[PDB]
């Protein structure tokens, strides 16, 4: 077993006319270990053994169906119990040969990564609660979209979390942003998948073809792990503690324009922590792909019918449509902002 | 306008014509009295002229 140095000397000696015996004599070896080194391959410096009996052997099997049946951990339950049946060892044996089975403790180090320009973007939502807005209650939510590279912030309140809701609100960063990014990174919502098939992640079809649309890649971060977007949460907890913390308001449209102009005015006006830089320089870096001249549109799409007189009821609301319209299957265009239009056949009513 | 290089010329003039300089009323350099003195020898080595500050590691080991 004479280590990688100790071969290499003891080969290298003997070719350059060195006698073999006094090599040995240099080196402390044996003369016939020498000489049976002299035609060897390569430095012998490793013995392979396997695996060996033990004494927590034949509790093995039972102590693995305690563990893995009756949820028991305890090693001195475990060695009381086994030390009936026969077991004289000690305790440190049991530890090291249950360890593995133990549940793994969530880790502290955390990794930083810095994306390329224009290539990663995160969005979030945060459930405010419930407030009474002009004498309704309507579950606020806020909608948080955060650039990778320029730490840009983009934000925007709404009443609902629905499909609809999110892909406006995406339409609206990305204008905000001047263009779309390359990825866009998600927790797993099922607006934009529909569950782990296998470790593969399904993306919901509507939400795929949304993006296909606008170039943008897909991400999801995990389930149960919201650290891989920290930058957005981290903003969450900005806004959600400088802005919405003692500001007032009635209207949602009030609260939205007050965000805006605090966005512009502090949130990405002021320098990173850790970029040290304002935000708006780096977003003049940064270079995203150009936005198309048509939105995706996003308004709800539903069918109705037209009575017999020709009165169009949608929601608690009710229109008069001309007689040649009475009767018949009509698309109602709601759009997000209220504005409803009704289709017939590609034309457009024009309803009273 | 480098203190270090004021430094250096000050060195100069301190070897040159202030350690240099007799006293009216000695009438002797200084130097010499300097000589004459008991200046028991340093132990030479430097006690660290180091800053020493602690600091936490936040757990993004930074
Ligand atoms: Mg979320």
């Amino acid at each position: 077993m004479i280590t990688r140095g100790e071969f290499f000397m003891i080969k290298e000696m003997y070719e350059r006319g060195m006698s073999i015996s006094d090599i040995a004599r240099e080196l402390g070896i044996d003369r016939k270990t020498v000489r049976k080194y002299i035609h060897s391959p390569n430095p012998p410096s490793k013995s392979k053994r396997k695996q060996r009996k033990s004494k927590l052997d034949p509790f093995k099997p039972y102590l693995q169906k305690r563990m893995l049946e009756d949820g028991v951990f305890n090693s001195e339950k475990l060695f009381f119990e086994i030390r009936q049946q026969g077991y004289t060892g000690g305790k440190t044996i049991l530890k090291d040969y249950m360890k593995p089975f133990r549940e793994t403790a969530k880790k502290k180090y955390t990794v930083r990564y810095e994306t390329l320009p224009g290539e990663q973007m995160q969005v979030d939502w945060k459930e405010v609660g419930e407030v009474v807005i002009e004498g309704k209650k309507v579950k606020l939510s806020l909608f948080v979209a955060t650039l990778g590279y320029s730490r840009m912030k983009y934000a925007v309140f709404t009443t609902s979390q629905d499909q609809e809701h999110l892909m406006e609100c995406l339409i609206q960063s990305f204008k905000y942003f001047g263009g779309v990014p390359k990825k866009v990174l998600f927790d797993n919502m099922k607006t934009v998948t529909d569950g782990r098939e296998q470790g593969v992640v399904k993306w919901n079809q509507r939400f795929s073809e949304f993006a296909s649309y606008y170039g943008f890649i897909p991400k999801v971060c995990r389930p149960y792990r919201a650290q891989t977007k920290g930058k957005v949460e981290r903003a969450i907890q900005y806004i959600m503690d400088h802005f919405y913390v003692g500001t007032a308001f009635e209207s949602i449209e009030e609260l939205n324009f007050l965000l805006h102009r605090w966005l512009d005015q502090v949130a990405n006006r002021k320098p990173n922590a850790t970029t040290g830089i304002s935000p708006q320089e780096r977003w003049a870096e940064e270079s995203l792909k150009p936005l198309p001249l048509k939105d995706y549109d996003t308004s709800y799409l539903s069918y109705r019918k037209v009575h017999w007189d020709g009165s169009f009821s949608y929601k608690g609301e009710q229109w008069l449509l001309s007689a040649e319209y009475a009767g018949k299957e009509i698309l109602v265009k709601e759009r997000l902002n209220g504005d409803i239009r009704l289709y017939f056949r590609g034309e457009e009513i024009s309803h009273v």
